[PDB]
């Protein structure tokens, strides 16, 4: 019932938690009807990410595509939760993964996506020289499966098909959906799906101030958001609402918050559904949760 | 479904999950049963961690008693995850709370335990904590000591949650191996357990004397807590840091699983009695609690090297 024979089973199905103390209005009241955020917490994921959906999704994906042969390497450029969340799904799946990612990589990455079983090979330039060092590699080795987060339709297929149901189930009333953007399969794939389904929501990006999976037409919005916005909504969340969401959640926080505020001042209802990709803990290393907000991090 | 008013709400149920590789034996053969470990995953509380049961239990248990009146201070003695815990627990049920600690303690717990809401008292030269917050307590009315370490509320909290969750998913569990800190764990999920299904074994993971094991304490090392009740277990696996760390690399890299380091005493106990079931062509299922996520640890250095202390 809530017992799994693989932590893959234990894939989305994550909570929606209303912020009752950082909603602008959680109860509808004589001063207007309630804006109420909700964050979807994707932490609750196997690797404690949103991104197990994807990852899941683009295996399981390649697997029926016949692009993926038991004990394949999967080889995929990426440092961060992807690769913890592909690490962790591929070995599970019975595939091996290589991450490929710029020498500069700090240690902790790394040395964390190591933890999880991924094989390491290191680009040189930015991420973009990975994603296209790791476009090479695949392209020398057949026997490489690169499921590339940032074009594969699964990952946004992994949010039609799990986040935005998830959301739609529990919040029919929603109004908003604020998520990142990074890949851009959460706002395209939750997106895509919840504008299917209820009328007039919006599609909220969060961008942390062109993604091959991303649709212009699905945004309704998109917030660009400062480092340190983000940061002071993490420190918010967690200090106001007990949630510790990494720093992407802060964007996202920032965004609802922002889109709550017009709609608390438009006096319009909004139940706006934002996502927790993460939690902090992540994060900690990276000094953001401590301190003076100047974070040159 | 899995909508909530509040995190307090996405508390427990936990997802117990097989760990099908890390298994001694996962699959029955003609040859001998099945030896099953099971995870369960507790780290999937709002603060990642088991505590936020025994913390929520805690409160309510207070509040029940009529300790713990509205806007009322909580002062615990504690670093670790049952002040995150707690942090969580108390503001959001509108409480303040104070966590009191040694001045020894490091930035990254109380930096933690601050970005939680907590406010901190130090403490001195851990016991001297426990004093401090008590006679800190028995002096503000307002003031109400939880005291993890002989609250009731705690045990409950698996005796009514923990206890309960795996029943429900194990129905034919044989094992439940947790680490022993303030013992709630043990206590609680052990009393239900052997309430309810016989010859049920309790195996406490132990850190061994001398060796730290976050969040475990050996029962000889320093005060028995109030809540300990040697009956209820079955054995003591005593474990070292290196047998817990080896296997929290071990269950994450096998199993996905990101786990801190108590789960790792956790694993080895589960695994030492999940080989004598499969040495003795015994039945295992033996669910084991994996108390909080790596990420906390990661800092520790735990996870690159394996020697290093
Ligand atoms: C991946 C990710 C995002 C952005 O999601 P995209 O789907 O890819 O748009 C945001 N936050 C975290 C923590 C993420 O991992
Ligand atoms: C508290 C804790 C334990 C032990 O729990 P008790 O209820 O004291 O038996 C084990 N592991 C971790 C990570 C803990 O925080």
């Amino acid at each position: 019932m809530t017992r799994y024979d693989s932590l893959l089973q234990a894939l989305g199905n994550t909570p929606l938690v209303g912020l009752q103390r950082l909603s602008p209005r959680w109860d509808d009241g004589r001063d207007g009807p309630h804006v109420r955020l909700w964050a979807k917490l994707e932490d609750r994921n196997p690797t404690g990410s949103i991104k197990d959906r994807p990852a899941v999704r683009m295996i399981e994906q390649a697997e029926a595509d016949g692009l993926l042969r038991p004990g394949a390497t999967i080889l995929e450029p990426t440092s961060g939760n992807t690769g913890i969340s592909l690490a962790m799904a591929a070995r599970l799946k019975g595939y091996r993964l290589i991450c490929v990612m710029p020498e500069n990589t700090s240690v902790e990455r790394r040395q964390l996506l190591e933890l999880y079983g991924a094989q390491i090979i290191f680009s040189a330039g930015g991420s973009n020289t990975a994603v296209a060092t790791a476009k090479e590699l695949a392209a020398t080795n057949p026997s490489w499966v690169m499921l590339y987060q940032y074009g594969n339709p699964a990952n946004t297929d992994s949010h039609y098909c799990g986040t935005g149901p998830e959301l739609l189930a529990d919040l029919p009333e929603i109004t908003h959906f604020v998520a990142g953007l990074g890949t851009t399969g959460t706002l395209m794939g939750t997106g895509r799906f919840l504008r299917e389904h209820v009328a007039n929501v919006a599609i909220v990006a969060a961008e942390p101030r062109v993604p091959e999976l991303y649709d212009p037409e699905i945004l309704t919005a998109r917030y660009s958001v400062g480092a340190v916005d983000a940061v002071r909504r993490t420190r918010e969340l967690v200090h106001t609402e007990g949630i510790f969401a990494g720093i992407s959640t802060g964007a996202v926080l920032h965004a609802a918050l922002g889109v709550g505020a017009g709609a608390l001042a438009a006096g319009e209802r909004a139940d706006i559904a934002l996502v927790v990709a993460d939690a902090g803990w992540k994060y900690l290393s990276t000094g953001a949760y401590a301190g003076s907000l100047d974070d040159a991090e």
